[PDB]
């Protein structure tokens, strides 16, 4: 059907890019939440899931709009089960 946003490859790689749409880049986004971008990107894959992560992951989705980042989100994973079929 349709689902919700979770942590994951796609969930980082649509952030990564949707910094790039916009111009930025993980690393000077990282800076003012005073946090690394290797730990922007494990809490984003979902490996760290501390509450720490979650509070991180959701400043990436505002970040996003999260209506955006679903609609990206979603249409990637179409794609990808594409391929899979």
């Amino acid at each position: 059907k349709v689902k919700s946003i979770q942590p994951g490859p796609i969930f980082y790689d649509v952030f990564l890019v949707y910094l790039r749409v916009i111009g930025t880049n993980l690393k000077d986004w990282c800076a003012p939440h005073g946090v690394t971008a290797t730990n922007a990107k494990s809490a984003a894959t979902g490996g760290w899931n501390g509450t720490k992560a979650r509070a991180l992951r959701q400043k990436m989705i505002d970040e996003v709009g999260e209506e955006t980042f679903l609609r990206l989100y979603t249409e990637r994973l179409r794609r990808e089960a594409a391929l899979e079929h």
